[PDB]
């Protein structure tokens, strides 16, 4: 009974972490578009920048093949669930499945904090090197160290607001991964008793921290939009 | 009894290493909120480090969850560890629960230190977009230049202290972690008597890894508490 | 014949998007790695009397046969895939076993794929870090500071442009390992009829965007070519 | 038969391969835990009231003490490893119980190596950011400008070049490991005959590039040691 207690809470908590996942993945493959377009407005001649956008749309593509097998993996998983708590298979297999959708989504996502991380980061580089190249040739050295400044003030915001969306879901993939992890360990019914107390608790503090992070998606969102439009200006 | 002899200083040795790994998450979490405020007092209006302020508090309530699961999974260990000292349950069931506790401390460790890590450098980051904003508008550059000398070096000292820390328990986790895969690969006793002499040194050096790595941890504190203090200064 | 023929198709258009994964990683690593002879040549030249840099010469070479190696491995994994394949289209084995055979196929050429993208960088970088030394040693000895700033931000311009070209041909390869290890994650999970059907629809889906993924991350590998190779020889001069 | 015959010429010549790479990556070892404790003493006399700086130094020492128990695992699981390897080469043992402890005794060792490349990197970064805080007050400060803005520069350079020596001695052994590694994860998949003799080709040219490797990482080491070391006292004095 405890057992089966533990099943489910787990797997509507690996479903909050799904949604949130989703969430942010749409968001962030939604700021890329821009962020490339800013990139090549910066650098239209560069054929290393042209690479880098062929390169992100590859890994945009595919960061959306991946989570639609998260969804149905999930879907999967739920069935495998109740089986397991009908008895039918083997609990362990329902946990297999519950891992497989959580690892796979996290990797989607994680890859897309990768990819925006780097854009931004080629986004500064390039200004970096654009102005620079500026004040040393004397054109109004005043002027080009400010939008260099101004520039290099936006990029950091927005790199420090991704890096709070990529925090706050890896702290809830920590808990959840650990909660897998004892219940691979507690096969008996005599461990199962000892890590019920802690599981459960991981499993509200772990959607809470989806909770945290689903509000700093949104900042995120904010942020990096508005920044966007400043350096396309 | 030989082998029965080695996993009762490797379940001690585990013990201990827990011990180090909460102790640590307790202190590096402690400097990550007063390395929030700092952040939030350098740029008030930006939504990124808002995102980021969230996110940490999102990462933070990970960690204490997954360091919960950690704390049972041991107590799983310990019963594993007692049947296979008495016989009744095949060693390598104690292995895996001691990996599962081992690893699953040192993942939610390693992620504490990450978060830190960010933090100090984004208020480093922050901080050097704010004054080089003032040293090019002419608010006392010769002054401007030194806050922003005495900022980089709070920083990077800081970042210094919780590398240590890092470091410190990476190699002792680093030990433990090929003395439980030598104790899988060596199941016989021909096998076992090859890597006693080695396992034996190992604990030892573990052991003194972890008192180092505890030394380390006072001294972060100390360090970084009073770091922070003179950039809130 | 109503699951059976199912997990067939699923198998078959599998099989072929990691032969194409597997094309690509090949072609990349090949121009990866004559990338790094024509940098190591220009780090050379930039300090030739360093041992340091020498160390890095000799330990770049190393890497780049452990990377050629690897990847012959890949080849011959892919043969033993595709007959496993095969016989578990034909029930001759369990389908695991061909799932199996193909994330090694995968796995190995994508890590030797990865290094080659790592050492590249690690040696522009370090052109990149020579060439500061070097020129700042010049603007605090007066040798004409001008024309040596104008040297050193061309340099970094150079080299940075260099760096964003390897990252995106890294990120290519990337989504569509991404989408393919999913996919296989997903027919190791659905192993029976009711799952197969679930997933059926995201694997299909998936495997097109995994191909033209491979498409997208082919023609970053053919301009970082040209990009890298040119601002190699301004270097040198 | 010949198929046995095969298996058992290609697990010996792993083991080979296997050996050479441990005793590598333990001179290695040997040499950067050596270059560590110059590079903490460095460290130490540029900023000797900083518990920050203490701090990194008790945990580089924790760090080092947790490698050397690594690396005698891995010479102790090297000899299992052979044992296993015989009793596989006369069947009392299924090989997958050998290769997995070849691959235990691999993966240890690295382990170790990796984790002693990045403390030394770790160390040689904070140098360069010390003292980047310590001349750089000094400029602000007036404190003969020129002469602290060429020692900044100097100091710089010295640990540029050592970072690029450090970093060839990661990617040498690095490569020589993606090897090693994707050959035993070929022997894993191509159990049966048919499988072995595709995998027999790549295997054999494998471990002689992977050879090949391991002499070009022994070069870089032996670079390794003179550069740094060289850098380190310069600093020092």
């Amino acid at each position: 009974d405890l057992r089966a207690e533990l099943l489910k809470a787990l797997l509507k908590a690996v479903e909050e972490f799904l949604k949130a996942a989703e969430e942010a993945i749409k968001e962030l493959l939604e700021l890329l578009k821009k962020a490339l377009e800013v990139l090549k407005k910066l650098d239209p001649k560069s054929k290393g920048v042209e690479a880098l956008v062929k390169g992100a749309k590859g890994a945009a593509k595919g960061i959306e093949a991946a989570m639609k097998i998260a969804k149905a993996v999930l879907e999967v998983a739920k069935i495998k669930v109740e089986k397991a708590i009908a008895g039918e298979v083997d609990p362990e297999e329902a946990l297999r499945a519950l891992r497989a959708a959580l690892e796979i989504a996290f990797a989607a996502f994680e890859l897309a904090c990768e990819v925006l991380k780097k854009t931004l980061e080629a986004i500064k580089a390039v200004a970096d090197d654009k102005y620079t190249a500026a004040i040393l040739a004397g054109d109004n050295p005043a002027a080009q160290q400010k939008a260099l400044a101004e520039t290099n003030a936006l990029c950091t915001d927005s790199l420090i607001a991704v890096e709070g969306v990529e925090k706050g879901l890896k702290g809830a993939y920590l808990a959840l991964e650990a909660i897998i992890e004892a219940l691979e360990v507690a096969e008996d019914e005599e461990g199962l008793k000892i890590v019920a107390k802690a599981i459960k608790e991981a499993i509200k503090k772990a959607e809470e921290a989806i909770k945290k992070a689903e509000e700093a998606i949104k900042l995120a969102k904010e942020s990096v939009e508005k920044n966007l439009e400043k350096l396309k200006a």
